[PDB]
């Protein structure tokens, strides 16, 4: 089984990318697939589930109870029979807000959720912050392959750049490697030519260019992912392309991280606003 | 003295809005004022200073050690004498990333850096995540008053909703207060009516509409606020009028905030 963190700024596409990619997986290339939600915003599974919020697993832990919880109740099928869990976690202001991150993942691998015969498992992780159970896919090694989802944006950047600081840090620990930054186009000119520089000097690559369409919102109307609701679509197959570069991908490295310098000349280099 | 955290998601303008903020309260009010940068990104005071970021507090514990760093280490004055402190934080991976907030907060306070003179310090803190040294000071009551920066986008109302969370979970035991939501605006259509309805809903204000314009990237790259570039620009002086309000700010709420559902219809809405 493929273990794969999806990581990135806050919305950047994170949980668009991971969904469409995980439909088109199990579309166009008949894999089984997993989705652990991991951001406490917990809409990571939602178009999967045709638009039925799950409840997440910190929430059944408040109301139900732990002894009480089966993995029928925190683990649901969606399109495909993708299977879908929402971590959650503390409201915001209480505690550690990746405190559920740990308990979900910690749960999950207690029970045998993520079955030899699934193709791969995706933990879609706010990345915004890299520390308590943000960081534990990397540090404990729960994912071998990181994906950076980023923009022609500085933000987007200096997040993929951060969280590619939390990979050097936990290299040797875990095992834990980068397998591409994805391009999540936010329609802006420079954008491809900035991201291939980033990734050169970062030491991976731009694994694909995914394009803005307002098909992904026509898709979200219809609760549904854009595979699931028009799978004969350029975006539909841009996500089934996306899919076939992952299953083949054999570069996974130890990323070079830059300075704030180094990002900042980069964007004024490409003339990113 | 007024302490003041400035709240938002990455990238939505804090650091922009405080600095600017700050220099046309020294300017344009003759306020002292104390800038404590409370993002790890530690470029909160750039524009305020000579520019290239100052060190950050917890650089030089790790460096020099605690006991070996004096006020003049961590507090550098810039335009109009105005103080400017960066945190910092761990390494990405290395432990909680606001741990050094609670640090610097903990070694201002110790040392008195925060002098009664001081009409304002302004808190400009990560809103990503309420939790840490990110909570610390709506939790232990550092900042007395919030406002919060957003724009038309969803991931910067989704920010700002979710800080009201935080807000309201500490209203009591701490006396935190929204004091408004200013809109640092994207330049779209429908952006000044989405955050009208957001504010009534959840009970506060839009304080002041910050433009977007091209004067503040010339004034980063002359390392300066827009106050000190080109205080007679119009953005100068909405930044003297967004000063002018906070000052006069006499509307503290608790926030009602928005239910998942109602966030994303009214997102939808407002496309
Ligand atoms: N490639 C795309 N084209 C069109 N809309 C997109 C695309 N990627 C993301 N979106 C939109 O961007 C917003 C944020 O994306 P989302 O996946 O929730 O971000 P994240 O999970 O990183 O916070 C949503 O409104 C979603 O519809
Ligand atoms: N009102 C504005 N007009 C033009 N550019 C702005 C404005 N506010 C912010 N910016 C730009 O937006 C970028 C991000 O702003 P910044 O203050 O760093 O955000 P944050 O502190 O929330 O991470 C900067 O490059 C800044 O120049
Ligand atoms: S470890 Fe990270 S997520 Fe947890 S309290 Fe600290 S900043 Fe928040
Ligand atoms: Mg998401
Ligand atoms: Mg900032």
């Amino acid at each position: 089984t493929r273990k794969v963190a999806i990581y990135g700024k806050g919305g950047i596409g994170k949980s668009t990318t991971t969904q469409n990619t995980a439909a088109a997986l199990a579309y166009f290339h008949d894999k089984k697939v997993f989705i652990h939600g991991c951001d406490p915003k917990a809409d990571s599974t939602r178009l999967i589930l045709g638009g039925k919020p799950q409840e997440t697993l910190m929430d059944m832990l408040r109301d139900k109870g732990a002894e009480k919880i089966t993995n029928d109740d925190v683990i649901k099928k969606g399109f495909l029979d993708i299977q879908c869990v929402e971590s959650g976690g503390p409201e915001p202001g209480v505690g550690c807000a990746g405190r559920g991150v740990i308990t979900a993942i910690d749960l999950m691998e207690e029970n045998g959720a993520y079955t030899d015969d699934l193709d791969f498992v995706f933990f879609d992780v706010l990345g915004d912050v890299v520390c308590g159970g943000f960081a534990m896919p990397i540090r404990d090694g729960k994912a071998q392959e990181v994906y950076i989802v980023a923009s022609g944006e500085m933000m987007a950047i200096y997040a993929a750049n951060n969280i590619c600081k939390g990979l050097v840090k936990y290299a040797k620990q875990s095992g834990v490697r980068l397998g591409g930054i994805i391009c999540n186009s936010r329609k802006v000119d420079g954008e491809r030519e900035f991201l291939e520089e980033f990734t050169a000097a970062i030491g991976t690559k731009m694994i694909h260019f995914v394009p803005r369409d307002n098909i992904v919102q026509k898709a979200e109307f219809n609760k549904k992912t854009v595979t699931e609701f028009a799978p004969e679509e350029n975006q539909a197959k841009e996500y089934g392309e996306l899919a076939r570069k992952i299953i083949e991908n054999d570069e996974f490295v130890i990323p070079k991280p830059l300075t704030m310098d180094q990002l900042e000349d980069m964007v004024v280099k490409y003339g990113i606003a």
